[PDB]
């Protein structure tokens, strides 16, 4: 059709590894022990300061681990030799991590006691309510269990359902169901996980807030939004990613209330009674996550990360790393209780009072290979317009102008004056990088060279220089 | 885990969940596998020690 394109385009954004040459240089790094440990339902606040007394630890909670990074240029030169500042700059690959998350078993579990359900609708034996009060009991539930992991450079965009403009034309306003729109934010830590009534902010969009557990009520939930994170062409939001989920029916159940929204009645044939309406419809799954399989797991495997999709393809930008991670499999919750005497020989809700916890253990190993980026002029001229402040943080790219004169005005308001002069105004405010809530990482100084010491070395030369020395053992183990 | 020494975050105290504090030590013959709330001495985590078998 009539005449479309033909395109003339005429310059083109190009891949970043194809005048990228590595280096044998390993060097070796990783944590102490991940480990917080927090309540599992809900948060818990001082009940006399403002501040946490527990934190909400749950692994149905994204655990976003921003690590921050330095260069290589910023750090170790082992020999010089063809390193030249001008001829080349160097950047981290890291080439293997290792996700640890060997813990004792437990599940993900919210619950509240005001969760809402009219009657049961998997099978019903009755006619339901047309209308009625204090349809709500103290029910609880996982969301579904929730294995995902995806590794980026950038931060990570998650979709949402937030309260769009409210409608007069399309008549989607309160009193009929609110508006939905959809918008993309950034995810957090302890941001919230899709609940299988869609990810979607509850805070403003559930007008009652009490239909489910609370923790979500106040927060947004979010569903990582893959296709637009693949869709740009760059490939840094991220470059990996892997799931695992499961929801099955536990059993239906109607959600009581009443809509106030049209319903076409040449539908049913009308009868006598209140059966000539219908009841309440707002049905709903309750999820399920009741089988572990402790057999089968996304984790307590390595991630050979040693290539990234995109025009990346295996540097850091940014010089970060961005890792999610839900896991509900092996989170566990522990039970105990504090007495208030052990000679009352009750079991009272003041006597003996029941408690429960989380504990939840990550660990992040690298393994970093060294590279080197070839610059020449027409390389610059592209990594400026890529992104101007890789070549400012480097400081090769930038040599002068700018500017940097003139001038100070004056001669001369010593005396007099307007008004005096003042200077100079230096914040708000970096950083952008750190303007949302994380699990924050510092990796700039546990970088070493070893590989034996460490089981992820080990493991890492199994693949690679083959070494480790293997077996491992095997034959036969089963 | 062990019964922890009292923190500000959380203390051995009424009203108030014990600290879980982790204790490494070697495989006893006829020592417990996990219950589902996992490792951790149950004797005097659980003061009223009739939550569990």
């Amino acid at each position: 059709a009539t005449v479309y394109l033909p395109p003339v385009p005429v310059s083109k954004v190009v891949s970043t590894d194809e005048y990228v040459a590595r280096t044998n240089i390993y060097y070796h790094a990783g944590t102490s022990r991940l480990l917080a440990v927090g309540h599992p339902y809900f948060p818990i606040k001082k009940p006399n300061n403002n501040k946490i007394l527990v934190p909400k630890v749950s692994g149905l909670q994204y655990r976003v681990f921003r690590i921050h990074l330095p260069d290589p240029n910023k750090f170790g030169f082992p020999d010089t030799s063809f390193y030249n500042p001008d001829t080349q700059r160097l950047v981290w690959a890291c080439v293997g991590v290792e996700v640890g998350r060997g813990q004792p078993l437990g599940v993900g579990i919210s619950g509240h006691p005001l969760l809402n359900k009219l009657d049961d609708t998997e099978n019903a034996s009755a006619y339901a309510a047309n209308a009625g009060v204090d349809n709500r009991e103290c029910i609880s539930m996982d969301y579904k269990q929730t294995q995902l992991c995806l590794i980026g450079c950038k931060p990570p965009i998650g979709e949402h359902w937030g309260k769009g403009s409210p409608c007069t034309q399309v008549a989607v306003q309160p009193g009929d169901c609110p508006p939905l729109e959809l918008i993309n934010t950034v995810i957090q830590d302890g941001d919230m996980v899709d609940t299988g009534f869609g990810a979607m902010d509850f805070t403003t969009l559930q007008a009652n807030k009490s239909e489910v557990p609370l923790d979500i009520c106040t927060s947004i939930c979010k569903y990582p939004d893959y296709i637009k994170m693949v869709s740009e062409p760059y490939g840094d939001s991220l470059f990996f990613y892997l799931r695992r989920e499961q929801m099955f029916v536990r059993h239906l159940f109607n959600r009581a209330g009443t809509v106030g929204e049209n319903v076409p009645d040449d539908l049913y044939i009308k009868g006598s009674g209140s059966t000539a309406n219908l009841a309440s419809s707002n049905y709903f799954p309750t999820p399920s996550g009741s089988m572990v399989t402790s057999d089968a797991q996304i984790f307590n495997k390595p991630y050979w990360l040693q290539r990234a999709q995109g025009h990346n393809n295996g540097i850091c930008w940014g010089n970060q790393l961005f890792v999610t991670v839900v896991d509900t499999t092996r989170s566990t919750n522990m039970s105990l209780c504090a007495a208030i005497s052990t000679s009352e020989t009750t079991y009272k809700n003041t006597n003996f009072k029941e408690y429960l916890r989380h504990g939840e253990e990550y660990d992040l190993q690298f393994i970093f290979q060294l590279c080197k980026i070839t610059l020449t002029a027409d390389v610059m001229t592209y990594i400026h317009s890529m992104n101007s402040t890789i070549l400012e943080d480097w400081n090769f790219g930038l040599q002068p102008p700018p500017g940097g004169t003139l001038e100070d005005t004056y001669r001369f308001v010593t005396s007099q004056a307007i008004a005096c002069q003042k200077h100079t105004p230096p914040a708000p405010k970096e950083d952008p990088l750190k303007k949302y809530t994380f699990w924050e990482v510092n990796l700039k100084e546990k970088f070493s060279a070893d590989l034996d010491q460490f089981p992820l070395g080990r493991k890492f030369l199994l693949q690679l220089g083959l070494k480790a020395k293997p077996k491992f053992t095997l034959g036969k183990r089963k």
